[PDB]
């Protein structure tokens, strides 16, 4: 089973590993009030403290091009949460998760359903290679992931996997943080018509 079957705005789904084999977690982030701020809980290790820096300006700088009308990220008090509260977490592989997840939030729009996602963001968005590729795919499968998304760098690590493993995963491999962008909220880059 899964924490959350369906994810409501501001929550997305990652992967995690310990030498136990792999697990899903989610990434929850809300206001705290109506500068800005970001307060992280969640028993994160220092990496995954500064990955959540990066995430914030990156996130902040991403949403003032694809929409400067949107103050949110800029104004807000936001709090970002990983569950289990007494689970310690480290890592930087979970940088585009907090970004997708204040994009999330900020835009009020959830993300597509069923999909999971690990990479190190880059303060520029760039999608840098993570460990563990192969336990959190399993995980992935598992938890009912049909989406998932990866550093391309990790392909080699994806494909060491059993065929019965990966068939009926539709996995994107990218490098920079549009790209997932683009997976995420297809919405936001899909075919339209005026009326
Ligand atoms: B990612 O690989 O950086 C990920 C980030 C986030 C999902 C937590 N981090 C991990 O998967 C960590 C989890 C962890 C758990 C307890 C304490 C520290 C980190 N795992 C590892 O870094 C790791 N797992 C197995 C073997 N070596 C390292």
């Amino acid at each position: 089973e899964r924490m959350y079957d369906v994810t409501p705005p501001g929550v997305v789904m990652g992967l995690a590993w310990t030498a136990m084999g792999g697990s899903t977690l989610f990434v929850e982030t809300s206001l705290r009030r109506p500068d800005g701020s970001l307060e992280v809980t969640g028993q994160l290790g220092e990496v995954m403290k500064e990955s959540a820096r990066i995430a914030y300006t990156f996130a902040r700088a991403f949403l003032m091009q694809h929409a400067p009308a949107n103050d949110y990220l800029v104004t807000s008090h936001i709090h970002l949460h990983v569950p289990e509260g007494a689970t310690p977490k480290d890592g930087p592989s979970a940088g585009c998760t907090i970004v997708t997840a204040l994009l999330s939030l900020a835009m009020g729009r959830p993300v597509r359903q069923n999909l999971a996602m690990t990479g190190e963001v880059s303060l520029t968005g760039k999608i840098l290679p993570v460990g563990g590729i192969k336990e959190k795919t399993i995980a992935a499968k598992r938890a009912g992931v049909t989406c998932i998304v990866l550093p391309a760098e990790n392909k080699k690590d994806f494909y060491d996997l059993a065929a019965f493993i990966t068939e009926g995963l539709e996995v994107h491999f990218v490098e920079h943080y549009r790209e997932i962008f683009d997976i995420a909220f297809p919405d936001e880059q899909a075919e339209a018509l005026a009326v």
